């Protein structure tokens, strides 16, 4: 019944602009009273604009729904969370100490599972004949279930094969069934692969000061952790029925009401006593403050609900950014006392500012050479022996780049330079590259400078 | 009415191992049940035993006994949380966009002043002839006034400051006659100096692996932030009083139930929602949790009560270690849930470790010139010339140590290399003396290997 608040939408632009974000959708609820903040394009060399029909991958927000289905089952009575994982997933063994360890369903819904951060380099691999149990067979734990909280995107895909176990349907049905269609979210879907989705937004990442368009993987397996599909007015029905559970039916809202209820039997830590519960974090600091966020290589978004007071926050965007991880925060911080901290830092804008750099170095390092040696070849001279020449100065950059290949696995178990591309920069690559050309043009030099009689 | 617990024992044992501090006392209230332990070396090189009786510096937790004068001189009618502090300190200007800035008394109680971290530098040294307004004058601040929490030690100091100019009382004065005569902790005081202190513990810090003996700075200014001297039985007194207010006299128990009133007024960030009180952390999250570490150069400790269920938790140790700053909420665990997460990290550990590796390979590459100039000189030869050859050899060490020296100063703005030797590892020293030395030896070499027809 009133404008939108112009320091909120000044806040919005403001963290779109640091962000760098091509498209930026936000949705504040107050009361009833809802607030649109619409920006950017969907997808850039098209200059297709974002718009309330655009379709964004939720991330870690998919943990969510995937956490509430299983509490659906849990409440029709035919699953426990209390039940043993092998129950439903029999060829999945998990090792502690050397010996089959006991998880259950709660172990992965409350992330106290013992899974190591690998396990996401492998669900997210696309795997065309590979069960979850499989993908993740005889990993060893990191500590022993139950123990302490630990997350990891990959627990809440083998809650998605127990749904699929315990339903006897492929999890797409089941969202549809049990949450989409009965809550009216007819734009929402889980995906099987990458199929093409009408209206979705193109994904960005970070290269060069610049954002890339970026074709992220998406693997099937991977769909209950990460790759569930949403729009605004969508997710502003999924917050509506969190905060307004009157009009649902009695198993769905008994879910509900259990799907907050945090595990409150892992250590906290000094700083942080927040705890998880069915894919949410529950904060009663100035709470309770319901909140997740949504991480994948191309995409990002954050969630927040404060129920007492009847709010709820989404934003959505077509880059992965920390500025718009926390944005729900700041929006929170807003609204509670009309201010605001300043924007974060943002891990892929420094590691892609630090290769910028580095290749920058290589460049007049390598042209510092290439200068010297026209510089020798000119003033000087040009007036089986061009080819041992040219064997001692080719094993050094492929020697050094054979170093190179091997080097995540050694100095971080589990992880490959597959993994790393996906995540990181679009500049990780101009590093390993302007070493073993560097690493060629001088051991070339060297090789050719002691050829002088 | 029993025997302590084994559990616990073990817990605290293990963590000082791991901690390697040589002394630490701990005491746990449970409902009135209260269990003790009291382990270690006051002072090392006379194996003086860690008693009952010895006396450590509370560090940060300094700051729950001035914020709670501050409240009870608030409650009395005798200041207002709301003064501005120029009121008290006339002198003390500080500047926010090269403007004089209006900071309140709240300000400083809530760490929401915008004093640079670099103050803690300033008012850590001892300055004999300086005022408090005078160490501060003219800062530039990093923030409005009241625009976020933003921790800095020196706050408290500019609270002890107005505690004495409303009271026209020394600070040492104030804490004996309105906190430890009234309550009976009669072996806690507020020092003026580093004057001698039977019972006090030696402090240590880590150096080469091992603890080495300490002799920080005690500057008078500073007490009221760092330097209130307790012991556990003391400190088992303070906890029972915020515990247990009925046998108090009014203004103390209404200055206590508002000094654990925490500053919402801030922005929160998405992962800490936690509030800062008059000097302690309140934390709503399976709470009431009040909390506050103590980091000192050469002493840590921590505390943590949970006032709904009667519990309280002090430690102190006579070395700065992560382990003890976090040992509080291990505990916390341990009466909780009966479980309790792996020991965190230590960040002069990790600089301890770093430094003997950086300065092991100084001499490795070290030792290499010189093996490699001695079988120079030897296998070959040896059967105002040398004073040109001294002095471009000279220079290169002299003038490495140059810029040694001012490094500090130009990549963070406000330190010294005074402020870095008095909070890193003793190994921090090591690493510009082999720079220096090797590139002593280094220009030497290259200088005299010059000379060679
Ligand atoms: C400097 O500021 C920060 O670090 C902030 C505080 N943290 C972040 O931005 C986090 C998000 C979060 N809040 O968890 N982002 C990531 O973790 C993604 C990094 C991905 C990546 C992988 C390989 C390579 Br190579 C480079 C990058
Ligand atoms: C690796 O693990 C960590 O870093 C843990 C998590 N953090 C810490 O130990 C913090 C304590 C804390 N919880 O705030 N300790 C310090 O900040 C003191 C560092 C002092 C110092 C100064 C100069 C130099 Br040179 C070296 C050291
Ligand atoms: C190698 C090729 C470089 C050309 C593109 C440079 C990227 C543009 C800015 C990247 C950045 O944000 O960094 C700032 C600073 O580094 C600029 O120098
Ligand atoms: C240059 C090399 C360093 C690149 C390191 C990868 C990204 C670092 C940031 C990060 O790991 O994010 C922290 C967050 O995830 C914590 O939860
Ligand atoms: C081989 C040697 C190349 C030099 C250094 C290795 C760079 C790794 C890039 C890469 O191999 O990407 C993995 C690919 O399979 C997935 O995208
Ligand atoms: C230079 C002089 C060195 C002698 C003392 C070395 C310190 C003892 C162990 C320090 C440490 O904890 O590190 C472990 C590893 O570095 C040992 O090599
Ligand atoms: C080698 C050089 C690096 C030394 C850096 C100083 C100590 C780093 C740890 C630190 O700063 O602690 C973090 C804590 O204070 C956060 O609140
Ligand atoms: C001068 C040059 C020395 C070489 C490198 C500087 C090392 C700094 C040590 C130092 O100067 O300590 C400051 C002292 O005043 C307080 O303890
Ligand atoms: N796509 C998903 O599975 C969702 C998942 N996102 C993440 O885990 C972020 C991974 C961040 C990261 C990547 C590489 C490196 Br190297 C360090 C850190 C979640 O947040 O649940
Ligand atoms: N002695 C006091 O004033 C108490 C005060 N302690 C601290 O601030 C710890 C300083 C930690 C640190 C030191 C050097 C560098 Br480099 C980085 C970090 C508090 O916690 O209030
Ligand atoms: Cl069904
Ligand atoms: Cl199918
Ligand atoms: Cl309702
Ligand atoms: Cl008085
Ligand atoms: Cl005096
Ligand atoms: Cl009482």
């Amino acid at each position: 019944i009133g404008a939108q608040d112009e320091r909120l939408s000044t806040l919005i632009h403001q963290r779109m602009q640091e962000a760098k974000v091509p498209a930026l959708s936000v949705s504040v609820t107050i009361k009833g009273v809802r607030q649109r903040f619409v920006y950017g394009v969907a997808d850039v060399a098209s200059q297709k604009a974002n718009t309330l029909d655009t379709v964004y991958e939720l991330g870690a927000m998919s943990k969510a729904f995937t956490g509430l289905v299983v509490q659906i089952l849990i409440q029709e009575g035919r699953l426990r969370q209390g039940d043993d994982i092998i129950t439903y997933l029999p060829e999945m063994r998990l090792n502690y100490q050397g010996k089959p360890a006991s998880l259950t369903v709660a172990d992965f819904l409350y992330h106290t599972s013992g899974l190591p951060f690998s396990t996401l380099a492998r669900l997210e691999n696309p795997m065309p004949g590979s069960a979850v149990a499989q993908q993740l067979r005889n990993e060893n734990l990191l500590f022993a279930p139950g123990a302490k909280f630990s997350y990891a995107s990959a627990n809440y895909d083998v809650l998605g094969a127990v749904i699929e176990n315990v339903t006897g349907k492929t999890f797409t049905e089941v969202i549809a069934e049990r949450l989409t269609q009965p809550l009216g979210m007819s734009a929402t879907v889980a995906v099987k692969g990458d199929e093409i989705i009408v209206n979705k937004a193109s994904g960005y990442k970070l290269g060069f000061g610049k954002p890339v368009l970026f074709h992220a993987p998406l693997a099937r397996n991977h769909v209950p952790a990460a790759y569930i599909h949403s729009t605004l007015p969508d997710m502003e029905i999924w917050i509506d029925a969190w905060l307004h559970r009157k009009a649902l039916p009695a198993t769905l809202r008994e879910a509900m009401s259990n799907s907050w209820r945090g595990n409150s039997d892992v250590p906290l830590a000094a700083d942080n006593r927040i705890l998880y519960a069915s894919g949410w974090f529950i904060d009663q600091n100035q709470g309770p403050y319901i909140s997740h966020g949504g991480q994948n290589p191309n995409f990002s978004s954050c969630i927040a609900l404060r129920p007492d007071q009847q709010i709820g926050i989404v934003a959505l965007a077509n880059m992965n950014s920390n500025l718009i991880l926390q944005l729900c925060a700041d929006i929170d911080n807003y609204l509670r006392i009309g201010k605001y901290a300043d924007g974060a830092g943002d891990a892929i804008t420094a590691t892609d500012t630090l290769f910028v750099y580095l290749t920058l170095l290589l460049c007049f390092w390598g042209a510092v050479v290439v200068v010297r040696g026209a510089f020798r070849v000119y003033r000087a001279t040009a007036h089986r022996l061009r080819v041992r020449d040219y064997i001692i100065a080719l094993a050094v950059p492929g020697l050094v780049a054979a170093m190179l290949y091997v080097a995540p696995g050694i100095m971080s178990p589990g992880l490959d330079w597959r993994f790393i591309l996906v995540w990181g920069p679009s500049s990780v690559l101009a590093i390993p590259f302007g070493m073993i050309l560097l690493a060629f043009v001088l051991t070339l030099n060297h090789q050719i400078k002691r050829i002088l009689l």
